[PDB]
């Protein structure tokens, strides 16, 4: 799987870089409870049905995507090599996944759009509100198709790793959209009446939040503690996953994210419920350990990994996927 | 116990086939979880009863058993030693254990057969329905007695350890049966009216599968994530088994296996509802350090410890086991 | 504590005699897990209650020990040190705790009794009733004061340690009652007719096997697995505990061993409803370490830590200390 | 965070002094589960709140402090530095974090109320009822606005550390206050009735103790094990405190201490009902580490991680991360 592709990438890159994409905030008590929770978690699969037909494909924002997973929104991709988001984006459109283009972009969102396939936008709400609307009518002007709004960031957590490395940006790497302000409910009313796109509210925990999410027109939220980047000691997505999923009934679209490592943790991801996972770190360590065609690799061999699980678990769709039963184990 | 021949098989063999034996699907995550199910496992033993007459045999699929266990199938036990499957079922017959012949045996089913003992035979389903059947009447032909159905087994899964070694199949090593497709509950039909001989699905762990294999006619099932060797990330059998037992409600006989290292095991799987385990991989140990007579020494100290364990929890009988309490621990 | 001790007795004892000592029965399972359960429970202490008499008394089939533990029975103590059961006896009748002489000590019954104190008698049933019975009307007759009838041993368990150490009773160590059957409940009334001492039955670990306990008359029971020394995968007494005492409503005392190290083991046994416990280990590594003087110290040092820990608790009485909740740890 | 000034204290102090301070009684049972209590506490953030005014004050016994957070009574704080209380109860004033004096600090009670700021004192009852009271008098008479009453010991635990060491206090360290015996609940009385002060309990682990203390006029409790350096196997008061608080139902101030080491540990203290929390240890490490400014900079950097995680966490105000929910890992 994706266990040599992390070193490769230790080797390549400046320690302090692979610090700036490895670590958590605080303790990093978050960032380890993603993956233990997802160990965690059984899967029941069910034998004997016709698999003639096995299809990984899901319907999301109206559009067919090849596999029940997007990239996740990962600021300064030329940090981890020189190509950074088009040779991101190009893997992504021919593999056939969403690619969620960054606020923190180190090429411009048009720029990244004209690649085609499936763009998304994650959007950090700035200090003035109409910067803000700009930037979404950019994304939505560069025919990206859902505004991927991060709700999780009212301002960055203590990233101890970069505080002990005085990591900062070298001077090669810029943000491209620009020649910050904590969100609210009132932004996300903002967002929702200027655009006409699927508005996907990031790092909701609370089951009252994802609640209210569809209360306020959301398409989508992401199940995500920020990759254990944000609040320290914040639960693990997937640990709220099956709550929230439960507490929409249907009235959103519930991706998840956090450690996602496997096709078998997709397979999780979606027994508990998920329409579809994000993959933050492991696309990093591709592009950096291979650029373009790491990429390409790392999405394929996730695409043979989820078809796998689901025949094995007896789920000839992403649907039958979804009525899986798990147990959790210690 | 088996922990010595478990390193004399390690010194013995070439690596990548110690590698093809000890090795499960993907992280291995099922693999280590049936050792971990098991442990977890304590007996609550019965104090002061009759124990004249302390007996491990049973009755199932019509015939005594000297134990509630029968030899797992595996695959290529020329593998391990060159007498193969001959010697594992010449030392199960003397022991009055049943032998699961495989379909991919590297020494013809009717051989092994003549051999006597209580053969089962481990079906595949091929691509053609009328290869599968025929391979069903040969084993009904040359005196096996039950069908074990492999149901957990669409395709192979995902062995890292042998991609990673490159491992195939030495020219010296064939499936002696042939001069393969995923099974349906419709194939389980084509068998089930193809022999009078007892159907047993191995490879069931959701409680309605099980059910559904009694409704189907099934005589028994065997509760197995496949030693952790199909769905990364499957229950282990053993987690499953006492809610597999009470839905089945005695409609069918209902196995387990993975991890079964000792009597105590046995005893506690016997005690969480199993009529009977299958034991793998350690058979096989004993098989690579010493053949035939190897065989015969594992069982006769499983032989040993299932009724030394048996009269310390106080029962006479597996019948007593079955009825033992449990707690779990951490 | 009684840690360094473990290593003194440790450096005095061959090897082989240690692990008669140490060992539990098959992979030791039973034996950690009686740490594991105690390490595990937390007590919840009062504060703030009237401490000016604390008083570590109890009255106990009639009579008042000075604590709330008993010596258990040890087989063969003169392994241990040249005086063997009667420095033990000494050190015991000195501190004001039960001696519990074995069927199987390297010093004679009545020997060992003429020490004085509070000697109680533990049996093996032999394969003769009478053999049995005239042991009993021996200890009777010798001023033991309660036949503790091993129940847990229809026969001794796989102790792999002394199996690989090929260990055996040295020359000079014999069986000094004698110039063995399993037990039964019939066993259980043929000494409950013989002798109108109590008889305490050790090793209950079933709810169910408590109750007929006291059913058959029984005077104590002991919530025991042996020290780990029978059944591997038993359940610890400890684990076992508050169920029993629950079902047995007073009905007779209830005692648990396994593990205990400590006053605050002690004190977490009495919060979980023990009458008393029963130390073992630990009065042999004294006794190696340090002969009759080593088990006066050991037995001050716990007296001192059982005052300590119930005073921390604010029990001014065992029975106060019997009342303090709990709470279970991981 | 504090794991630096740790390793920084040990280095300075003699080991004896270190050890003095680190440890706790016992095995350190309740010492390390403090930690382990904290460390599996998960909490729910919220999103999209309004963070224009996060204000981390709380108005505790009739005055306004900084954060949720005083500094634990810790005896002979010249131990640890020349300067000793003095220079904590400066740091504490002008960071506007209550301090607490003890009954044992190794400057006058006098001295250190005449630093300013929010003395609270710490009583241990003594032998004379009449010592006690006047000790109370004079913390009053200093201008201390609480008196925290040390109420779990009744002695001192057994500090196996110190006992191992021989450590005694060196001559240079003095009692200042002085040129002791167990409470009760009359003892709580007595200070009750002589002082118009809160009385603040200090030792609570049991919900009906709690209730008590309310009953009994306190103003305030700490749940707390006293750092594991009182009854080893005591559970932590972390693990009480949800059921104490629901029990309490808003009738005293509910403080909690034990292992609290970051600003997102106090935002899980504030999460599971905490009023605020004590901090003991880590405000000796900066103390040891670099005297007044350490103590200084210990709190700017806890008061700004408990301003970051309540941010992090959708709380505008210390009664909103009251609210907040929380999920127990493992
Ligand atoms: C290096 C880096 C950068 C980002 C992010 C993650 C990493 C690892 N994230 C979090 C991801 O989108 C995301 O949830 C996953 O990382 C968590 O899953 P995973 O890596 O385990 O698969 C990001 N999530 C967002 O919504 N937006 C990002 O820009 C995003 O937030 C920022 C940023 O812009 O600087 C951060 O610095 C940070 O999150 O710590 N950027
Ligand atoms: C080397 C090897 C080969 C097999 C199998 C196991 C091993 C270890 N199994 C699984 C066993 O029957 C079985 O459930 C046990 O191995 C699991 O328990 P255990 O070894 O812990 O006691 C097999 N179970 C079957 O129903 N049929 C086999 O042929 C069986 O499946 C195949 C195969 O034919 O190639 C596999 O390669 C595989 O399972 O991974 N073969
Ligand atoms: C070396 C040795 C010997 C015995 C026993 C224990 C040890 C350690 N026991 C078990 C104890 O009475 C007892 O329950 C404790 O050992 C378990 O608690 P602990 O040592 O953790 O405190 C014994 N319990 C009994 O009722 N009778 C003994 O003679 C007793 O049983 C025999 C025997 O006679 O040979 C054993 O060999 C054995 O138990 O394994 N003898
Ligand atoms: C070195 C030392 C000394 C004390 C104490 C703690 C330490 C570490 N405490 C316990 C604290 O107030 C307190 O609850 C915290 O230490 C527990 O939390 P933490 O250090 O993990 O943050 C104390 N709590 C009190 O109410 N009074 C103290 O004097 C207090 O008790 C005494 C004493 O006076 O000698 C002790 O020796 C002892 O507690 O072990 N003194």
């Amino acid at each position: 799987s994706l266990a040599d592709l992390e070193r490769a990438a230790r080797d390549v890159l400046p320690g302090e870089i692979f610090d700036f994409l490895a670590g958590g905030s605080g303790t990093e008590a978050s960032l380890v409870a993603n993956r233990t929770a997802l160990e965690r978690v059984f899967v029941i699969p069910r034998m004997l049905r016709d698999l003639t037909d096995v299809t990984t494909e899901i319907d999301i924002f109206g559009r067919r995507a090849a596999l029940p997973m997007a990239v996740a929104p990962v600021a300064y991709q030329r940090l981890f090599h020189p190509e950074g988001e088009l040779a991101v984006a190009r893997a992504a459109r021919d593999a056939g996944v969403p690619y969620t283009i960054c606020t923190l972009s180190s090429v411009s969102l048009e720029e990244i759009a004209a690649v085609g396939g499936r763009p998304w936008f994650q959007l950090f709400w700035l200090r003035d509100e109409k910067r803000s609307l700009d930037l979404v009518r950019r994304a939505e002007d560069a025919g990206c198709e859902a505004i991927v709004f991060t709700v999780d960031v009212p301002w960055m957590g203590r990233r101890l790793r970069d505080m002990r490395n005085g990591f900062a940006l070298p001077e090669w790497v810029t943000a491209a959209n620009f020649d910050f302000a904590p969100a609210t409910w009132e932004s996300v009313e903002a967002v929702r009446a200027h655009t006409d796109l699927p508005v996907v509210l990031k790092g909701i925990l609370a089951v009252e939040d994802a609640r209210r999410a569809v209360d306020a027109g959301a398409g989508g939220i992401v199940v995500s503690n920020h990759g254990g980047r944000q609040l320290d000691g914040a639960v693990p997505g997937i640990e709220m996953l099956g709550e929230i999923v439960a507490a929409v009934s249907g009235g959103c679209e519930v991706l998840v994210d956090g450690g996602i490592r496997s096709g078998g943790d997709v397979l999780k991801a979606t027994a508990l419920g998920a329409s579809a996972v994000l993959v933050g770190r492991p696309v990093m360590w591709a592009l950096a350990a291979a650029g373009q065609d790491g990429v390409r690799q790392l999405l394929e061999l996730l695409a043979e990994e989820v078809r796998d699980a689901m025949g094995l678990a007896g789920c000839e769709s992403v649907g039958a996927a979804r009525r899986l039963n798990t147990k959790l184990g210690v």
